[PDB]
């Protein structure tokens, strides 16, 4: 295995360093307005040298932006799509290339088996090419990689089935900002090339400057280079035409035949497209071929790669005539003038890709090797597109909510071959094609219209039901004496109670476990721990009554408390927001120990009185002007004072002060240990009232954060044996600090309301002496160094914090873990902000036609870890990567994969069994099943289960970590025939395993196997 913390990687490119390198003065280029007046000696190419151009027509197509998927569906997609089958079919030589598999599913579905047959012909001939073949072309900087992956997979798969292809090549024109975590997939994923294109003007510059355009992509901890994936940067503004021919728009625009009139569109620069005739396409064809030229000078070899589309492009059968035509005529003249010394003709990306590394291979050109990632893009001036790492964050968290829904729901259901009636089958799919569909650059992103949002959330809404369904199916299946087990595969069993989400304050949705003497005596309740390790986690539901115990199956008391059910409301009459407490409803919290990949059964009984195992929290609610908070049969009386500061510990763990408003003060890691400051903060980012404004995309502050007024705010504490916590209800957020023992848990109920241009930030200040250094997240998958530049404004020092951010010195880390993406920085030695949401009244000229006015309370959630790492093994100075602590990673997971938690719907639960999978192996702490999935429907002789093992790397600190089983997913289901690694997509067979043992991966890798069954 490759050592990723202590060598580091000797690449060409580091884009850390380079931006700290490079000026990004913004200068007027000329007629590339971003770069500069291309030269080039016409005597580089002749006769035994020509240039080589590859017109490659496309069509972007969003799932989902101004319209809604379906809506483009209809309007325009069906159409292109339709076109473009009876185009290609008449003209043999014309090409197209296509990108989103879930249009080209629901297109290709709807057709006539003639149309099928002739598809897939004009597929295999290569008239057609797919590039990528996900699902949809994914955001970058909010997407888990395990969605990244999902939808790869989801797309790739049906291309499989239905074209018989799988693309090698990636195509990834949209995205705001691109991320390595896309070469790491597809690398892992049968991939060789990949085209990126919205990277900041000033690296298009710089790299262009150097020819270090196309390169080969590695990630920034591999000293090796076996992750390397050649990239190719495209040079300019857009992808638009105007933008591709070379690096004058107002030539290039010209040569975009749908700009003549007829079509409704124009060229902005004046100068509109002509006809080429005989008469005229001798000095078309130089102005061209000149722009060709000048674009050539920008990369190493003789062949040239000329994007052809737009914004779904290729609707109209007039337009493809109009634009083949015109070309065919361009071309039969170039190529025939010897002068010229260029062969051009429509072409695919992967004809392209081969013609590249077939003059490589020549020994014409030497590629550079790089790594780093391209956040945060800016398409011009200071307009950092930092905005959409925070913008719509109710979806951005629930898309984290539905990643784990789908991965428990897939796991729990692979353990067994379901009959076709039971419709799991029909309900993952579904799952996993809602999820997949959110996460297309526009939808995660936050960046579409107000009624295409909506339009995503019913999706994902019926994607969770559809989770539900397969999981309290499968808890069924899997604990009831199979000679009793009869399943109804309509009804519910189980119900599935969430805690986080929607979240107290969004959404009343949990049910109430009822219990009473003369109705129901108890009730059991299963949990389900989809990590392949022993899990214990603190679990609550409500119940009806404050006096309940806990048992496990066996009967064995099991320690809980009881809390009260707190609600916070703004009072509109006192002009207040406190707290209310149930007079019917309680919190019931309990310890639960589940097996890897396991479940394990409780039982809740109510009893006449407190019973011995359970005790109750004390609550004081801090204020002046108190009134009397009745709880009904809750035990202890609420206690009420004046405004001030307190300190709590629950357990072993830390000690936490707070501020008299409620605020986290200090943290005290053992009672030895010193009180380190540790102060959290909400703040406001406002909107310019001159220039440009900010958006959905944008992120342009009228200046630093201003502090929130909170004037006297409503403090509740909550002190109990296995939890307590501090909430207070502030302007526009309830924040609250949970402790359990450990890193404490943050929870914000963020509702900024009527708020009009306002962002809400949340910071934390400490002594730790960072300086300029911090660290974020990419995807979930990894933690790049970041550096604050103040030679860029503050909106570029924003990164997207997919999962995670950390600050550190020497001796001291901080470590903030996110339950969903949103933005975030380290404005200042010591500290670390993230944004909770943004109200913007204008549109940021990015074509979505308004601002962002919709929002809704969320529920945001964290896992705050103050650490000592001066026995740490960390990177290098120079290493451009960072490393989690065990407590983090373990910190996170319990954010993104809780223990699932299920409550009998039935009275009686006649054949229950105490757990399942007490016999699966414990693995490392490092190491995850990030995907269990069954490959085979229950007809196939041959039973196929697919799994993604991924390890990820954590920091050595002295910590002896010992006790822990090897991991071999093959052999998690009896009868094993084979054992194959196969790429992440489960689509090819890499290897075959002797002894049928899939071995463990290595740090930071991730590896798919698919174990057969007979
Ligand atoms: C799929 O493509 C492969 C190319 O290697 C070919 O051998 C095979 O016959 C094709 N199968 C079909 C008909 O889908
Ligand atoms: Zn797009």
């Amino acid at each position: 295995c490759q050592d990723v913390v202590q060598d580091v990687p000797n690449v060409d490119v580091q884009m850390l360093e380079l931006y700290d390198r490079m000026s990004f003065k913004d200068i007027d280029g000329g007629v590339w307005k971003q770069g500069w007046n291309i030269k080039y000696d016409p005597l580089k190419y002749n006769a035994h040298h020509k240039l080589k151009v590859f017109v490659v027509p496309h069509s972007h197509n969003d799932p989902g932006w101004i319209q809604t998927f379906e809506e483009y569906y209809q309007h325009d997609t069906k159409h292109i799509l339709s076109n473009a089958l009876r185009h290609l079919h008449d003209n043999p030589e014309m090409k197209f290339i296509w990108a989103e598999i879930s249009y080209f599913a629901r297109f290709y579905h709807d057709l006539g088996e003639n149309k099928k047959l002739q598809m897939k012909s004009i597929v295999k001939n290569g008239q057609l090419e797919f590039v990528t073949g996900g699902w949809v072309m994914p955001d970058e900087a909010n997407s888990h990689w395990r969605n990244v992956l999902l939808q790869l997979t989801e797309g790739q798969t049906w291309l499989k089935q239905f074209m018989n292809v799988t693309p090698t090549a990636s195509w990834a024109i949209d995205p705001f900002g691109h991320s390595p975590t896309m070469p790491y997939i597809l690398q892992k994923s049968g991939f060789k090339n990949m085209l990126i294109q919205r990277t900041h003007y000033s690296v298009k510059k710089e790299l262009a400057q150097q020819r270090q355009l196309e390169f080969l992509w590695r990630q920034i901890w591999d000293n090796k280079g076996d992750t390397a994936l050649f990239t190719h940067m495209m040079p300019f503004y857009s992808y638009d035409i105007p933008h591709t021919c070379g690096p004058d728009p107002k030539v290039c625009c010209q040569f975009d035949f749908k700009r003549m009139g007829s079509f409704g569109l124009s060229c902005p620069w004046k100068v509109p497209p002509r006809t080429i005739s005989d008469q005229n396409v001798a000095a078309r064809s130089d102005l061209l071929v000149d722009q060709w030229k000048k674009k050539a000078e920008l990369y190493r070899t003789n062949v040239l790669l000329i994007p052809l589309g737009d914004d779904f492009r290729f609707k109209q059968n007039t337009e493809w005539d109009v634009q083949r035509v015109n070309y065919e005529r361009l071309f039969e003249h170039i190529n025939s003038q010897a002068h010229f010394n260029v062969q051009a003709q429509f072409g695919t990306l992967q004809e392209y890709f081969d013609a590249v590394h077939q003059a490589e291979r020549a020994g014409q050109a030497e590629f550079p090797t790089l790594s780093g990632d391209f956040f945060t893009y800016a398409d011009r001036s200071d307009n950092y597109w930092s905005g959409y790492y925070t913008s719509r964050p109710y979806h951005k968290r629930m898309d984290r909510v539905l990643m784990h829904y789908v991965r428990a729901a897939e796991m729990l259901s692979a353990w067994h071959s379901w009959d076709g009636m039971a419709r799991i089958e029909e309900r993952l799919e579904q799952a996993r094609r809602e999820l997949s569909l959110f996460q297309h650059h526009d939808g995660i992103t936050g960046t579409a219209k107000t009624h295409v949002v909506v339009d995503y959330e019913q999706r994902m809404q019926e994607a969770l039901k559809a989770c539900q369904m397969v999981m309290q199916q499968s808890v069924y299946r899997l604990l009831t004496k199979p000679s009793i087990y009869s399943p109804d595969f309509s009804f519910s069993y189980f119900t599935l109670d969430d805690s986080r989400w929607p979240g107290s304050g969004v959404e009343d949705s949990r049910t109430t476990i009822i219990l009473g003497e003369d109705i129901l005596p108890s009730k059991h309740v299963v949990m389900h721990n989809t990590l392949p390790h022993w899990r214990e986690q603190l679990v609550d539901f409500y119940v009806s009554s404050p006096f309940v115990s806990v048992t496990d199956l066996a009967n064995n008391p099991v320690e809980a408390q009881v809390s009260p059910v707190w609600s916070w409301h703004h009072d509109t009459l006192t002009k207040t927001i406190h707290p209310q407490g149930s007079t019917t409803k309680y919190r019931i919290i309990f310890k639960a120990r589940v097996p890897p990949m396991g479940l394990a059964t409780y039982v809740l009984t109510i009893s006449d009185s407190k019973p011995e195992h359970t005790s109750y929290a004390s609550n004081l609610l801090l204020r002046k002007n108190p009134t009397s908070l009745p709880l009904g049969q809750y035990p202890e009386d609420v206690k009420f004072g004046d405004p001030r500061e307190i300190s709590l510990r629950v357990g072993n763990g830390p000690t936490l002060a707070f501020s008299e408003q409620g605020l986290l003060k200090s943290i005290q890691l053992t009672q030895d240990s010193p009180h380190v400051p540790v102060h959290f903060k909400f703040l406001k980012y406002g909107v310019r009232s001159h220039g440009d404004r900010s958006g959905a995309y944008l992120f342009l502050p009228n200046g630093p954060a201003s502090p929130v007024e909170l004037g006297q705010p409503v403090v509740l504490v909550t002190k109990g044996k296995l939890e307590s916590s501090v909430s207070v209800g502030l302007p526009s957020v309830v924040h609250q600090t949970i402790m359990r023992g450990g890193a404490p848990e943050i929870r914000n109920l963020v509702d900024i309301g009527s708020l009009d241009n306002t962002e809400i930030v949340m910071r934390l200040e400490t002594h730790i002496d960072s300086g300029d250094i911090f660290y974020t997240d990419l995807n979930g998958l990894q933690f790049i160094k970041r550096r604050r530049l103040d030679k860029l404004p503050l909106q570029a020092n924003y990164y997207p914090i997919p999962s995670g951010m950390f600050i550190e010195d020497a001796n001291t880390r901080l470590t903030l873990l996110t339950g969903q993406p949103l933005g975030g920085s380290s404005l200042a030695s010591g500290e670390l902000e993230i944004m909770q949401d943004r109200r913007l009244a204008s549109d940021d000229e990015r074509g979505l036609g308004q601002g962002v006015l919709d929002n809704k309370p969320v529920l945001h959630i964290y896992r705050l870890v103050l650490e000592k790492v001066n026995n740490c093994v960390r990177p290098s100075k120079l290493h451009p990567a960072g490393y989690l602590t065990s407590a983090a990673h373990k910190a996170s997971q319990s954010l993104l994969d809780p223990l699932d938690k299920f409550i009998f719907a039935e009275n009686e639960w006649i054949g229950a069994q105490g757990q399942f999978g007490g016999d699966h192996p414990s693995a490392r702490e490092d190491l995850d099943v990030s995907v269990m999935r069954r490959l085979t429907k229950s007809s196939a002789k041959t039973q196929r289960v697919g799994y993604v093992l991924h390890r990820t790397n954590l920091m050595q600190c002295g910590t002896p970590e010992e006790h822990t089983q090897k991991l071999d997913v093959c052999h998690l289901l009896p009868n094993v025939a084979r054992c194959e690694r196969t790429t992440l997509t489960f689509l090819q067979n890499l290897e075959h395993l002797d002894g049928m043992v899939a071995p463990e991966v290595c740090p930071m890798e991730t590896a798919a196997y698919v174990s057969s069954h007979s």
